[PDB]
């Protein structure tokens, strides 16, 4: 198990390609963009060695410790555990951060207990498994090609290499050329180029599946406009702290050693990939806890704001607290349902239940933006009346107090509340946050037809059938 | 245990004091409007005896056979017992009944399990328990005021006793005067005459709780237009055998043995009634129950019209039946975890998790107008293309079993199942139960107002203020 | 001008082919499940006749009296009292008659008017709709396929004949072969076999465009199930007098003499024909009136319901009922705009304005369901809660009229008022009307795509590409 | 009619009391936060000189050329030559600038005509206008009470001024104390502090209308945190131009001189003060034809980004861009029919029709949070995927140019497109535009009460009650 200083040191010495304004990042730990989130991990690593969560966070094995997220569960009870180290990882950041590593270490603890789907490429995945449990590496992931011409499939974009693509094979590994659209969370030592969770490989040439260090020569990182407010804990509560940072992902021409290869040219294997390993199950399991942790700083917030400034003794501002706890509760259901009705798949590894879990992924996606609704029509404009902590310092202050105190609130208190009800809903990265939670796991529109065609639907079909011999009886 | 036919004897021998248009109901058993209703309720009470399924809908004390619905449970596994009672039942009748008589043996078996919660009336909600067992009868309720002037409380209606009042009090028992708006399913042995489970008593005048046989001198029934289509299965698939029927209760200063009085002018006992008793958490478990069946229903529903027709090829077709997936996952969620977080409560009564029974009670009466929505939006005009069954047996037959059949689907068997999908959604019968779904538990308005005021919002709250430390520390 | 007699001694005389359950109705002017809605064309036909509405209803012309429906309208005032007639005679009815007459009257008026559309057959245009206008005939049409496997195109069917194709051309006319799948309001005189407004013909042999005697040999009207709940105004305010009835029409073989043939054979001019003429814009004309005039029977329902029960003090309420008029504002704003942004089509025929009309019957399929729910949310319990006339003249009438007073709303006028609210929404009749909203004019789905398409995008994107200018110029 | 250097000089030289974190602001037109806005008022004023839109945006009276928004409209056709400056100036800026200059002109306007209704302030109303339009200034408004105690009414908030309340008079006119919570775009040089358009004054302390030079001592600007992105028009296209900025308005014990003086003490004035002058229709006008403008920006981006991408083949993605054009009709249709049915008020004065105005206002707020939606379900990833200039001028630029390109656009210009549907949208800016066209006209559960009560709704209850007698009539 990580230290934070030994994550902040091993990103000095050996940082991620980034680029930030057309110019390398040469230091992301020190660097004012990324800084924060660098900070934020660290934390993270650090919390695994608190001994009041070290038992929470980490496992003993064989003389060493390792992060929850790469515990292989062989029971109910294991899950469980698992899905607690979500959950408290989660709560730190009030389920702002998106893709903490341990997302992506369920992804590949799944590959790695059902590795003898891969084949050939089975000892690399239980070998790079290990490495990522050993060192407990950060990881960040890029799964979707370019979006250029989406009236086409990947072999129909205006260039053979838009996608990422093997251009050769050697005696060293494979020669890749292309692009993934984008990677959340690039200050990691770790990249993985998986397949998608939803949609077809295509061709042979894209049919993907590899790992590589962030600093590889030929992989770039090209950063989006950066989020972050400003330092003040007081004036940008989260986006001082959390913005992961979003980047379009290059290979130019990158070998990848074969050691890092897990599926090679195989469409079949990478459209079934997740599904067949469990991966899906498991990486779905840490988002359904991260929603429930979102769900109740959301929950948090609007009660607050509401008693702040008087308006919770009116019922339909009641009425929306009470319809964010009704979400709450769904999460929470999923969740459950999720770990209590596992099962073993094909390889032997106990995965949380698909139908809960596929619920609760394709439900959050249209209750988040009702949730981020609710806080604006609770706070209003309060939500842009936002004084600085320099004008509470400044000449103003006294003034500032008694304009702006709540109900039974202080003045510095209710701003400090309503500074962060805004970084969540309505600053740049507030608004991000919504964008994410639309699309992260995958389009709505085919994340829906992906269940209609994989869901079993005879049960539903036989009953009324059979409900409907009586009907057709009477022409007996 | 009882069978259909005594509960058909007890029927025809005591019917309850029933009105149609004017005429008072001699035998429900045989009369156009109730005999439909009366053998479904019939085939539920034969069901306990199916070798199939009697493991399922009863359990065996000292030599007797009793309905699964009044098991007080001591375990996780008794509750599992009573949820799939209440599933075997509802899925008979495609969970379009919504007043089974196990939705409120829930309440009494709660009730006489937290008996203690009565006092002196203590002893009466035991026995009266032990004889709704014994005896295995049928049960109905009403528990809202009627709907005069909602701007005033009970004590301000035109008349002191619009709403059931306590005239006065004998050696014999308590004589009350007034009506009850709405009882569903009244063919019934006994009435449920209980406090609201969410609105507030008022005064002590009308804070009762008492039970009464249907036949009761007195006691009226007054039924609501019927709903009947027919008794064609083909035409009328649900309407000719689950319209429960909705009526008016009228109190002719009735008088109420004391030995059935449960609560007695006491505003406090009634205002928490069903929360201390655990009654709230059971009812609402069959109702979870019955929800998740009716929802299965639609699904099936959905799916075989979409491919009937051949709609299910079109993108949005499939998400709309995801959707219904997604709702039927989320319902079954809430239920699981209903049952896998239950407690004792004060009186050491086994009772389902109520944040979970909360949030599928609130949330299914926004899902429930969706779910029939993509029924409409699916069928199109295939939903009012409606021949009979006389239509095809006559000189058309022919004609329509070319125009009217399906992508791979024969002509009758579309309008079956058509004739189905508009008796669960566009006739008056499947209107109704779009009106039922968003109602019967209460106002969704004062629901929600109810959730937000009784939830534990403090951790939350909490988590968020802690947040705000590092805020507010900018002024040190 | 027809009176209502004169239509009633037509239908009685040369009955439409109707079939119901079975059987050939022989006098739908006598029949239980026609007689209703017969009565109330009649009355729409006296209307013409009543010296306070004869200047609205009708205009003169060489001696005769026409009715205002025919009028080809040469400035935007014609076009006004075109719009006054329709919205007259809707609110007869409560806006709840979706096909009198005069819709199609409308389309007929402007193929006449834009008659060299369809060349050799213009003057067979001309003539019918001097037809129609002169002997003030009553109609009915079909432009859908019958729905069996919309995976394929019309040519795709089970059979060739599915739809209504032609069969062979002779020296007297062609006959057909096929059904379309529905007619609402056959009480007619004839019938318009037109082609769809949004969907392509698919075929030559289906291309067609012809009008038929509702008599005609081999032509006939399959019912489907009757939604008439009984004769009593007050038990059925609605049912009683306004169940139109829909229809399969089958086509046996059927003679259509060439004098009846508008369109033959031609996909273009088919795919084409209410854009050219400009029936498009004026049968949306009729339909913008007509729920405007809906929206207002809803408004007032629900205002009268609110004050009823006392329920119009709480806000939400309030609230409510304003969405409903902010909802009639909007109809009442696309039906001035229509008829202020008229202009002359390519055959100098004045037409509303189709941006104003698209936006009306595109954007009320998506308001009615949600006018529907809010009436659902008012009345509550008093929707359902519906005794009889029969029950206030039997024995229990005293008590009722207790009971089932409103705040100051005596019991008989409060029940008339929810039965009228019942019926508008909830009896089969009333949830008819919800689909008949969501799908007359066609499915929202290919509605919208029409729409994309056919709308002129490039003024939007031209400013938003001028708007970029600057963000380009930053690379010179 | 002003020139923008005119603006820009007045600014300098007599600056507005604004605070920016602390600091006083000693030249908005220079500083970083405030130069955009500055600059794009200038633009506004300097259009008004541009021979192309001179006879639009002013008109000539007596020698001199003032400003449109000033115009006192005497027929239908001035009505509408107002719209058109208003959707002139609308466009310049996408609809995005919320409260220029000619919203509040329009109010002025109206107060001016109307002027008798202030009674003894009649003429320092009349003498404000012209002074207003000689002079054409700049003004910025805030009608609301700080948000403090909202279950409490402003006379029972903490202290007694913390609305703006009258301390005293004197010869030269009233001194006042307190603050309002919000005005936006207060690079102007006269702000008015007038009643609220929905709110109930309270008490007389607090009914005022007045207005004063922005530079007044005593009186505080205090500025939210700012919005601007940057500079740069390709990484910024509307932040760094259109950032009007919001502020609380403090009172350190202002004097107001007699002659600014428009309502004193007189709380019914207030509480119709917009309705009885006009003032309400007016300036709902000006909105009504900026949200078309709005809409028709987001019309023209959400087809260049669905084009850019390929995703116009999609039926879903061509309906999305359907309902823009849907609800872009709906505006233009409530602005038409405010004009159209135009009649002169108590006064003497012509205004917008109500029905119409309200009907836009109350409805814009609900479909603009859809329209946004609409944006981020279109654009996906490709809205986070936002390098800079700086990248496409760098190193990796030859990269972006082939990675980012679009079905047939370039990648330079995708980006620029994408940029400006986030700023649109998810930039702090863009989220902002958000919560303000949800809130800038009121609070929508207020504003909707407001309607119900105003709204006459006799014509509906009275045919409902008219088509009842029938119902009745059977008890006779
Ligand atoms: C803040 C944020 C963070 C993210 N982080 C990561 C990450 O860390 N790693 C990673 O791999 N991904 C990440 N993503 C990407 C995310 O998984 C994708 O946005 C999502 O899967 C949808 O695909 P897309 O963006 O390519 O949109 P597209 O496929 O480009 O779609 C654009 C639009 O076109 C439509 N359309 C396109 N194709 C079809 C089709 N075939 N059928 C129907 N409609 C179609 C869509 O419905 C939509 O309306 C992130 C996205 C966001 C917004
Ligand atoms: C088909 C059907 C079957 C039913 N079966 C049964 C049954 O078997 N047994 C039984 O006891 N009940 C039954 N009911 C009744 C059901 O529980 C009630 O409809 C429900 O609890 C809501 O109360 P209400 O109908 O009295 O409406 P009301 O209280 O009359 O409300 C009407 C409207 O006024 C509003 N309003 C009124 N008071 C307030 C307030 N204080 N605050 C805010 N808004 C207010 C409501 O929000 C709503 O918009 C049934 C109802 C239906 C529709
Ligand atoms: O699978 C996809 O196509 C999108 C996706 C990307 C990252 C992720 O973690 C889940 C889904
Ligand atoms: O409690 C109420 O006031 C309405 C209600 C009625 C019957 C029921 O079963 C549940 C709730
Ligand atoms: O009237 C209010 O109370 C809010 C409001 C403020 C400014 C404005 O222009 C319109 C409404």
């Amino acid at each position: 198990a990580r230290t934070g200083a030994e994550y902040i040191e091993a990103l000095k010495t050996r940082p991620p390609n980034l680029w930030y304004k057309g110019e390398k990042v040469e230091d992301p730990t020190t660097h004012p963009v990324f800084r924060g989130i660098v900070r934020t991990m660290a934390a993270l690593y650090d919390l695994q060695h608190d001994p009041r969560y070290r038992e929470v966070l980490t496992y003993e094995e064989e003389g060493k410790r390792h992060g929850m997220s790469f515990l292989i569960p062989k029971t109910k009870e294991d899950l469980k555990r698992r899905g607690q180290a979500y959950k408290l990882w989660a709560d730190q950041n009030l389920g702002m951060m998106g893709r903490s590593p341990d997302y992506l270490n369920a992804v590949v603890m799944a590959y790695a207990a059902s590795a003898d789907y891969f084949g050939e490429f089975a000892e690399n995945v239980r070998n790079y498994y290990r490495y990522l449990r050993d060192q407990d590496l950060a990881t960040t992931h890029a799964l979707t090609n370019p979006q250029v011409n989406r009236a086409r499939p990947p072999s129909g974009q205006p260039d053979p290499y838009i996608p990422v693509g093997v251009v050769k094979q050697t005696e060293k590994g494979i020669v890749v050329r292309g692009a993934r659209m984008t990677a959340t969370f690039p200050l990691a030592d770790e990249v993985l180029i998986f397949p998608s969770t939803l949609l077809q490989a295509g061709s042979e040439k894209y049919a993907l599946a590899f790992a590589l260090p962030t600093s590889t020569p030929g992989l770039h990182f090209v950063c989006r406009e950066a989020l972050v407010g400003g330092d003040s804990p007081f004036d940008h509560p989260l986006s001082s702290r959390v913005e992961e940072m979003d980047c379009l992902v290059i290979f130019d021409d990158v070998l990848v050693p074969w050691e890092r290869v897990f599926i090679l040219g195989n469409v079949e294997l990478c459209n079934n990939a997740y599904a067949a390993t469990g991966a899906l199950n498991h990486m779905a399991h840490q988002v359904v806890a991260l929603k429930t942790a979102k769900t109740e700083a959301f929950l948090g917030v609007a009660a607050l704001m509401a008693e702040g400034i008087g308006a919770d003794v009116y019922g339909h501002v009641q009425e929306k607290i009470a319809e964010i706890i009704v979400y709450l509760e769904a999460m929470r259901a999923f969740w459950t349902r999720a770990e209590e009705e596992a099962k073993e798949n094909a390889y032997g590894l106990l995965v949380p239940d698909r139908g809960a879990l596929d619920g609760a992924r394709n439900l959050y996606p249209r209750l988040y933006p009702r949730i981020r609704e609710i806080l604006e029509q609770i706070g209003a404009s309060g939500l842009i009346t936002l004084p600085s902590e320099k004008d509470f310092k400044g000449p103003l202050g006294p003034f500032l107090e008694k304009f702006l105190q709540g109900a039974a609130l202080e003045a510095k208190e209710r701003v400090a509340l309503f500074r962060l009800a805004w970084d969540m809903t309505l600053s740049g990265f507030g608004a991000r946050q919504e964008l994410y939670e639309r699309f992260f796991f995958g389009d709505p529109v085919r994340m829906y037809q992906t269940l209609y065609n994989v869901y079993n639907k005879e049960p539903y079909k036989e009953r009324i059938r059979a409900f409907l011999k009586e009907s057709l009886k009477v022409f007996e």
